[PDB]
């Protein structure tokens, strides 16, 4: 019994961080063969910052201008190229510790850990969601840049994100492993509209079907809905339409809860229209939407 | 910017984990040098549980009773010994990723990372504090024993916590890796008072500066208070009374900000007494007191 926000065990990726160096710009960087993938803007200076030509800016480096370091080793670069926002620097040495590993893209909405570094020392771990809007509310600070997310199933990393900037608004922008970033960002110190953010209801209801198994239960109610009506209170508060998708994916667990998933919109229904009344669910005191119905499943069964 | 509940990395305690198995019961050790330390319940059956006599139930067991197992390799128990509630199995090999290590006995209040274990094998971190009653509020199934609790200096793991068991009210307790447990509780399967909890007073006001540093300023007010003043404030709502410790450990963060001890103090009696008035700090709609003022430093400044 306990839900937390939990994150990932860390040792997979802590074994990947390195410190990359160009000029007088520090980073972090993730070692994995015998390629370090970092942010671009590595090759730039505060002031190229406001609009960088970063085909010119990487035309005058030569790979001994970038300097790699793994905790007290430097690595060999022997060839770098530039893919979309992450440069790629091919050194001479593959990294012993590489996990079993995979790049891919997430998708808005789903959660992954974060392993916070600066100057190529891990910091801490944390988990958090892809927005909706393609954003991250993270935790980071000048030198985090290419920290990254993922996920661990069994003995394979899939790698999601890497850390580029910190918008205007404080909150986090970022690309996957081949250097696109999520949502419509650029790496530009320039004015960035994040657009309108939703709650994800997916989740929200996971985090429900979560504080039932364990016990939190006072918003449990003798209601029912439909995905139609739900969605009209939805639209109101901001909330992700909920689609038969969603449903389905939420099947595990009103199966183990015996709790139909329209009776548990009629839950959230009540609350979004209702509050909290001072009173909370798991330690929270508002909807929580960072735990996906998978989330959920696995904190819940023991998952290692 | 930004503030997460974050953990410390956890590969240096990952590469320390075990399952230890006597008999029909298994659970997580700890691996450090030559030595494997485990909660001593490992021995009871299921039906010993009500009220084992440890001394007894140990008599009958011998070093090849202890299957104690790191990831795929079997190691040689060549010893056992019972001090307080954890068991010792002294081993033919030490561990090759035996980390600089320390054991450490908590104070309530303070923070530390959990890296839960299932079978020697973990699932997952997260960071809590334990609370001034001695139980901690942790995710933690069937077979979580002997998991730990611990905080990183650099290259330095402060081991304090270790799981043994889930009281009936779904709040966890555990030992310092002495076997020592924090609080009044026994490893018995009994009904166990955990006695009255209070709001960690000195962290609610840390996160209260973690807020204004990062621009969650709306609790800010006109108004100063007292010691004397809020202590009336914190007794009335469960709070710890604040003593000028907890003034001088908010110290660095009152320079950092410019906000007063005290004044920081009336606003947190002004939320007291009115609440959030459906606003958050944070992303939070209640007061957190799971972060200390070294944890806001430290997440605050990027400390590796
Ligand atoms: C001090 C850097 C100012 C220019 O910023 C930048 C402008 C554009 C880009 Cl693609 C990158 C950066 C660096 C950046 O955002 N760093 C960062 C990241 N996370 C949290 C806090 C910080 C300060
Ligand atoms: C299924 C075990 C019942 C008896 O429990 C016990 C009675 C006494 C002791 Cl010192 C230990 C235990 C085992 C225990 O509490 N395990 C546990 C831990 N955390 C979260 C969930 C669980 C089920």
């Amino acid at each position: 019994s306990g839900f937390r926000k939990m994150a990932f065990p860390s040792g997979k990726v802590e074994g990947c961080m390195v410190q990359v160096t160009c000029g007088t710009t520090t980073l972090n960087g993730l070692w994995l063969d015998d390629v370090v993938y970092c942010p671009r803007h590595v090759i730039c200076t505060s002031e190229d910052m406001l609009n960088p030509n970063y085909e010119d800016l990487l035309i005058r480096k030569s790979n001994h201008n970038f300097l790699v370091q793994a905790g007290n080793v430097q690595l060999r670069v022997i060839g770098h190229s530039m893919q979309n926002c992450v440069l790629k620097l091919k050194v001479d040495t593959a990294n012993p510790k590489t996990p079993k590993y995979k790049f891919v893209r997430i998708q808005p909405g789903q959660t992954f850990s974060v392993l916070a570094c600066y100057n190529g020392s891990p910091s801490g771990v944390y988990q958090c969601a892809m927005r909706p809007n393609f954003t991250i509310k993270g935790s980071f600070l000048n030198g985090s840049c290419g920290s990254v997310g993922f996920n661990i199933d069994y003995d394979c990393v899939s790698f999601c994100y890497m850390h580029h900037m910190e918008l205007p608004t404080g909150v986090h922008a970022g690309t996957d492993l081949e250097g696109n970033f999520y949502g419509p960002f650029v790496d530009r110190q320039t004015a960035q509209a994040a657009g309108t953010d939703t709650t994800i209801t997916v989740n929200v209801l996971a985090w429900l079907y979560a504080a039932v198994i364990n016990g939190d239960r006072w918003f449990l109610n003798r209601f029912t809905t439909t995905l139609n009506d739900f969605n009209l209170v939805a639209m109101k508060y901001n909330y992700e339409p909920l689609t038969q998708d969603h449903v389905d994916i939420l099947g595990p667990l009103s199966a183990q809860t015996g709790i139909a998933v329209l009776d548990m919109c009629a839950s959230l229904k009540e609350l979004l229209q209702n509050g909290m009344n001072g009173r909370t669910i798991l330690g929270s005191a508002l909807l929580e939407d960072e735990f996906t119905p998978f989330d959920v499943v696995r904190q819940c069964s023991g998952v290692t």
